[PDB]
């Protein structure tokens, strides 16, 4: 084949996110049986069906027995097969079981998109598959220059917003990509001049990124249990890099992770201290802010293309009885997100 004229960082990114064995490795982390439910047999209607059974388990948990829960728990394992042998699988009887399986199904939908792109489309042996798979993302990916002003700001945002409670690792920036999804700037147009626009982190495991870069950051479907998410079904961001970095699910077994920096139109923020499982904001509000105990220093804010970057060192917020150690931002319209950068990170585990 032609050998591909993309930059080397962009080629390694494409290899990373379209890695088939990594998708299988991700599925087994959720205790799924690849013998019964392999990567090829995965589909949206199976995942939505599973979401719905998880919504029924939510219902029984919220109204209190282990007799009826058994039936609802088993119907979930029917739709998404798990690897337990001749088993008796673990009972899904609490809020944690609902949250845990909801976050799995979240990941399965992103993996299904990644694999469907991979096994959809055309097969040209004369083209480099790195180029072929790059075009399927419908995203322009350019490498940011390490001496640029935007690179200095971004590295400082990584540097300053690593929390003391997440000091089992620290992060090196390997590559900084400027990204532009097809039609996203057009979709963002109603919110482009809205007040309180902020550059915020979104971390996910590397097997989600083909899905994210093709479909954008999305909302979990109607079938999904709204109790499974702390502030309901929206798109979640953080202003502390380490908080988002944790959702990469790096370890000593693959700490090369990916993380987004997106422009989020927060507007009038509906501020909250504790969990509120809502599927629609109160009138006049454009986002939720989960109030953190710690927050980046408001006086040390910096502008990048007219977008605030909260890159100050973590200080006390003056908020008392909150569930959250750090801030949290949620939007419930996908048009309020415009993804600007993607960072490839280097997790130095000190344990
Ligand atoms: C399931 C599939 C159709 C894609 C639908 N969503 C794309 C966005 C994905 N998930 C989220 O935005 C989300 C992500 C999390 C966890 N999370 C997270 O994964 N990364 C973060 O940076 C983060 C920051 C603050 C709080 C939570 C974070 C919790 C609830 C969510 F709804 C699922």
């Amino acid at each position: 084949h032609m050998k591909s004229k993309l930059p080397k960082p962009v080629q390694d990114l494409i290899k990373m996110i379209f890695d088939v064995e990594s998708m299988k490795k991700a599925m087994v982390e959720y205790e799924i049986d690849l013998q019964k439910m392999p990567l090829g047999k995965l589909s949206k209607r199976q995942i939505q069906a599973a979401y719905s059974i998880l919504s029924e388990v939510q219902q029984a948990v919220s109204q209190g027995s282990d007799s009826q829960i058994l039936d609802l728990s088993n119907r979930f394992y029917t739709l998404i097969p798990h690897d337990f042998g001749m088993k008796k699988p673990p009972l899904l009887n609490n809020a944690d079981s609902v949250q845990a399986k909801a976050e799995m199904l979240d990941n399965l939908l992103d993996i299904e998109v990644a694999y469907s792109l991979l096994r959809g489309g055309s097969d040209d042996s004369s083209k480099d598959p790195i180029d072929v798979n790059y075009e399927k993302l419908k995203t322009d990916i350019k490498v940011v220059d390490r001496d640029s002003e935007e690179a200095e700001i971004i590295r400082k945002y990584v540097k300053n917003t690593h929390a003391t409670t997440h000091n089992a690792y620290d992060l090196e920036v390997i590559d900084i990509f400027k990204i532009e999804r097809e039609g996203e700037c057009q979709r963002y147009k109603p919110f482009k001049q809205l007040h309180n626009r902020r550059l915020l982190w979104h971390g996910s495991r590397t097997t989600n990124f083909a899905g994210i870069l093709s479909q954008g950051l999305r909302i979990a479907p109607p079938e999904a249990p709204v109790t499974g998410y702390m502030f309901g079904k929206g798109i979640y961001f953080a202003d502390m890099v380490s908080k988002s970095a944790n959702y990469c699910h790096t370890s000593q077994g693959d700490p090369i992770g990916l993380i987004l920096l997106g422009e989020v139109a927060l507007g009038n923020m509906y501020e909250l201290k504790h969990a509120s499982h809502i599927s629609k904001l109160p009138k006049g509000k454009h986002s939720v802010k989960g109030l953190g105990k710690t927050t980046p220093d408001p006086s040390a804010n910096i502008s990048l293309d007219g977008v605030d970057v909260p890159l100050g060192t973590g200080i006390s917020s003056g908020v008392n009885d909150t569930s959250l150690l750090y801030n949290e931002y949620i939007v419930y319209d996908i048009a309020q997100v415009n993804l600007k950068y993607l960072l490839k990170l280097k997790f130095n585990f000190k344990t």
